[PDB]
C-alpha cells in the first residue's frame, strides 16, 4: 500500500504514497492491464469541490483554519443556491498548475510551477476567445524564448454554452486529399481540413497551410479567424552536414499549443483551455514527420542519403530518423528558438521524479508515453518503473465538437 | 464481455474475447496501474482445479472435450491427486504445455514462431551430470551450425520445494563479469554476481573480457555443480562494421544463442523449475540493450569517439548514431555468418501479422506493449501504434528468485 518502484539502471528505489489520494479510474483491473489503450450536479459537486479546497488550503498550510473553513462555507452556499461556484483567482492558478503536475504523460512537468495562467473567464465571443489566443500566442512565444502559458475560457454549465476551440493545436498544418492518390499536407488534419473549407475557409491548398482559428462561444456556431501570420513562429528545417537538406522544403512551427482537451477543477469543467510549452525534438521529427499516418518523409530522405533501402536489415529507416532528428534540433537552436532534445527532457524528468517523490510522495507517470518514440533504452526513463493514477485538478480528452454540437 | 483494441496508424480494429479465460492477477487495480514494473510447496487442495482447467483446454484443441479419453485422463489424474499429492503429464501434454506456455508469453515478439518449439522430455533426469548431458544436446541441436532451432529442455517438476532442479544461470550462454578492485568491470557488467558465485565455486575464471561462464546446476535439491560447456558447441560471432573498418579492431563478439534458463514453467498447476529454453537473437538484444546500456558493455563511448562525433552536447544525437552503427554491424556480422538473426523491423512486424492471426482465430492475443516496442526506433515499428491488452494465461512461463537466495546448502 506504499509502493516502491525501481530504477533498473541505477538501483534507486523510490517509495510512491501520493498515489493513495487517487480519484479516478485506470482502465485496468486485476485480470487485464490497459497501460496501452490510447483512450480508456449539486450532490456529487460539493465533495469535489471540498477535495480541492482541502489540498488548495493545506499547500498554503491554512488547512483547519478560518479563511479555510469560511471558504469551505462559502463555496458549499454558492453550490446549494446556484447549482455551479466560482474559482478564486488564486484556486484557478494553483488548479492549472497541479493539472499539468499531475499530466502523467507529460514529460516536462519539471516546469509545472512556472506556468503563466491568463484568466478569460471574462469572455464571450469567439472574437474575443480570438483576441485572447492571439495574445497568448504572442506571450508564449517571445520571439523564440518559449515561455509556458495556459488561457481558461468560461467554465460549462450545462452543456449546452460551451466554449470550443475546435483546433486541436492552436497552430497546425492543413490536409488536403488527392484527386489522384495519397495527401497533401499534414494528413492527422485531413478532416479538420474539410470542416475549415467545408465551413468557409479558403485553403492555399499548399503543404504547410497554417490552419485558421475555429472558435465557439457559449455554445453557438463557431466562426473562422486567421492568425497573424507574423504571430507564427516557423523554423526551415536544414541539416549541419547535408546541404540538400533544404531542397526537401521542410519547416516546422516553433509553438506547440494542445487546445482540445478539458482543464477540471474541484469539480468544475473548462472545455476551452489551450496551454503551451516548447517541443521536445522528436515529437516534429520522430511523429510529424516519419509516422506512416503523418508526413512519412523516411523513404525519400534515406533516397537522398543513398542508403540500401532493399532490405530492412540495413537499417536505413533508423539511420534516416536520427538525422531528421538532428536537423529538427539543429535548425531550432540555430534560429534561437526554445526545443529540448529527448537525452535532456527525460533526465529532466528523473529529477523531477526524484522531487516528486522527495517533495510529495510520489509522481504519477505513463511509461508508454514517457519514454521516446526513438532511442527509448538509452534514455533514463526506459529503465525507470513508473506507477500511473488519475490525480486531480487534470486535463482529459473531450469528444470532437463536430460530433457535438447542436448545429 | 467484448473488448476492443485499435490501431492508430491503420484504424484495425480487432475484438479480444480470449481475456475471459484470464486467472493470475495482472498487479494493476482500477486506481494504480502497475504495467511498466518488471516484477508482479502446493497441496492437493488447489491442485485438481488447475489440472482440471488444462485438460479440458488440451483436449478442446484435439476435439476430444467430454471424450472417454478425456474424462479417463480426469479420473486418473484425480486419482494420482489424492494417492501421490501431485501428478504425472504424458508427453502429448507436456508438449503442448510448453508449447502453449510460450503462446502465452505475453511479452514475447517473437511468439508467431510457437508452435514450432521442439520440447525435449528430461524430466527422467536426476544428476548434475545428466543435467548437464541433456543441457550440451539441447545446445549442439538449437545452434544447428548456425541455422537456429527453437528448443526446451524440461526436467523434473517441483515435488515439495525442497528438490528442485534448478539451472543457477540465467542463460545457457553468458558471458562472465569481473569487478575490479579499481571499481571499473571487465565483461559483462550484467553478470559479475553470478561471476563471483561460479568463482567461489570452484570456477578458473580466465579473467578476459569475453570468457564464456561455466553452467551452474542442481538436481534434486543437492547443492550445484560446475560444468564447462565444450567451446565447440558455443557459436560466437565477431562483430564488425560494413562500411568501418576499424570497427573489428574494438574487440566485439558475441554469441548466437540466446537460452533463458532461470523460469518457471507452469503448466496444469505442476511447477517445472528447471525448463531451458532458447531462439535466436532479435538485433537490438545485442546491440542496444547488451552493448549500450550504461550498466552492461556501455560501448558507445568508443564507438562515438572512433566515428569522430559531437560529444560535447547531447542535442548532436551522438549517442542516437552510434547506437545505430553498432546496430548495423550486429546485423552485418550474424547475417555474414549465416547465423540466425531477425531485425526489429522484420520482427515487429510479424508479431502484428501473428497478433491478428491470434484474435481472428484463438479470440485474443496478451501482450505487454512495454516490452513488445523495440528499445530504439520505437514509433517506426508498427507495435508502437498498436493497442495491447495484456493479461495472464495458463500454461504460463513465471520468473523466480535466484536460486542462491533460497538454496540450503548441503556442504
Ligand atoms: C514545457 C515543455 C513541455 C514539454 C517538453 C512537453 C512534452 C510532452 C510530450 C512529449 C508529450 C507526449 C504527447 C505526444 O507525444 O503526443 C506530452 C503530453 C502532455 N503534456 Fe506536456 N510538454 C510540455 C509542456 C506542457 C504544458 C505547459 C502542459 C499544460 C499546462 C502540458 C500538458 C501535457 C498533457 C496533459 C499531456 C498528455 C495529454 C494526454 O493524456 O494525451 N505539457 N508533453
Ligand atoms: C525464436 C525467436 C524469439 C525471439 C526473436 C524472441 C524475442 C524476445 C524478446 C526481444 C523478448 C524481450 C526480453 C528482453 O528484451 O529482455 C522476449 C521475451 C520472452 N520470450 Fe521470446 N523470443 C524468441 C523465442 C522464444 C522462445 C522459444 C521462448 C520459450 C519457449 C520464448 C519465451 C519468452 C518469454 C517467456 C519471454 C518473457 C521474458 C520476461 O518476462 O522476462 N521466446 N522474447
Ligand atoms: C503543451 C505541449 C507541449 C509539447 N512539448 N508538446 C505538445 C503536443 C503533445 C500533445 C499533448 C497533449 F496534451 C495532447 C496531444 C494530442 C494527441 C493525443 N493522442 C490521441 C495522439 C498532443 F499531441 C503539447
Ligand atoms: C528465448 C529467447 C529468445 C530471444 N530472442 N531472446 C531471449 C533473451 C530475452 C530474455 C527472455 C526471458 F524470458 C528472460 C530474460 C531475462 C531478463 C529478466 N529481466 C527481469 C532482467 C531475457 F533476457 C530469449
Ligand atoms: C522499468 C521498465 O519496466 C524496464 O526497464 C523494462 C521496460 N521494457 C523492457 N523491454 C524489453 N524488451 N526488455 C527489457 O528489459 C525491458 N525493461
Ligand atoms: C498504441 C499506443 O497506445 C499508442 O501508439 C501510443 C503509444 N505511446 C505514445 N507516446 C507518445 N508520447 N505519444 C503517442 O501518441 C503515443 N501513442
Ligand atoms: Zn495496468
Amino acid at each position: 500500500r506504499f509502493l516502491k518502484v525501481k530504477n533498473w539502471e541505477t538501483d534507486v528505489v523510490l517509495t510512491d504514497t501520493l498515489h493513495l489520494k487517487s480519484t479516478l479510474e485506470t482502465g485496468c483491473t486485476e485480470h487485464i492491464c490497459m497501460g496501452s489503450i490510447m483512450l480508456p450536479t449539486k450532490d456529487q459537486l460539493f465533495p469535489l469541490a471540498k477535495e480541492f479546497l482541502d489540498q488548495y488550503y493545506s499547500s498554503i498550510k491554512r488547512f483547519g483554519s478560518k479563511a479555510h473553513m469560511d471558504r469551505l462555507e462559502e463555496v458549499n452556499k454558492e453550490i446549494e443556491s446556484t447549482s455551479t461556484y466560482q474559482l478564486k483567482d488564486t484556486e484557478l492558478i494553483y488548479g492549472a498548475k497541479h493539472a499539468w503536475r499531475n499530466a502523467s504523460r507529460c514529460v516536462g512537468r519539471i516546469q509545472w510551477s512556472k506556468l503563466q495562467v491568463f484568466d478569460a473567464r471574462d469572455c464571450t465571443t469567439a472574437h474575443g476567445m480570438f483576441n485572447y489566443i492571439c495574445n497568448h500566442v504572442k506571450y508564449a512565444t517571445n520571439k523564440g524564448n518559449l515561455r509556458s502559458a495556459i488561457t481558461i475560457f468560461p467554465q460549462r454549465t450545462d452543456g449546452k454554452h460551451d466554449f470550443r476551440v475546435w483546433n486541436s493545436q492552436l497552430i497546425r498544418y492543413a490536409g488536403y486529399k488527392q484527386p489522384d492518390g495519397s495527401t497533401l499536407g499534414d494528413p492527422a488534419n485531413v478532416q479538420f481540413t474539410e470542416i475549415c473549407i467545408q465551413q468557409g475557409w479558403k485553403a492555399p491548398r499548399g503543404r504547410f497551410d497554417v490552419l485558421p482559428l475555429l472558435l465557439q462561444a457559449n455554445g453557438n456556431d463557431p466562426e473562422l479567424f486567421q492568425i497573424p501570420p507574423e504571430l507564427v513562429l516557423e523554423v526551415p528545417i536544414r541539416h549541419p552536414k547535408f546541404d540538400w537538406f533544404k531542397d526537401l522544403g521542410l519547416k516546422w512551427y516553433g509553438l506547440p499549443a494542445v487546445s482540445n482537451m478539458l482543464l477540471e477543477i474541484g469539480g468544475l469543467e473548462f472545455s476551452a483551455c489551450p496551454f503551451s510549452g516548447w517541443y521536445m525534438g522528436t515529437e516534429i521529427g520522430v511523429r510529424d514527420y516519419c509516422d506512416n499516418s503523418r508526413y512519412n518523409i523516411l523513404e525519400e530522405v534515406a533516397k537522398k542519403m543513398d542508403l540500401d533501402m532493399r532490405k530492412t536489415s540495413s537499417l536505413w529507416k533508423d539511420q534516416a530518423l536520427v538525422e531528421i532528428n538532428i536537423a529538427v534540433l539543429y535548425s531550432f537552436q540555430s534560429d534561437k528558438v526554445t526545443i529540448v532534445d529527448h537525452h535532456s527532457a527525460t533526465e529532466s524528468f528523473i529529477k523531477h521524479m526524484e522531487n516528486e517523490y522527495r517533495c510529495r510522495g510520489g509522481c504519477p507517470a505513463d511509461w508508454v508515453w514517457i519514454v521516446p518514440p526513438m532511442s527509448g533504452s538509452i534514455t533514463p526513463v526506459f529503465h525507470q518503473e513508473m506507477l500511473n493514477y488519475r490525480l486531480t485538478p487534470s486535463f482529459e480528452y473531450q469528444p470532437d465538437p463536430w460530433n457535438t454540437h447542436v448545429w
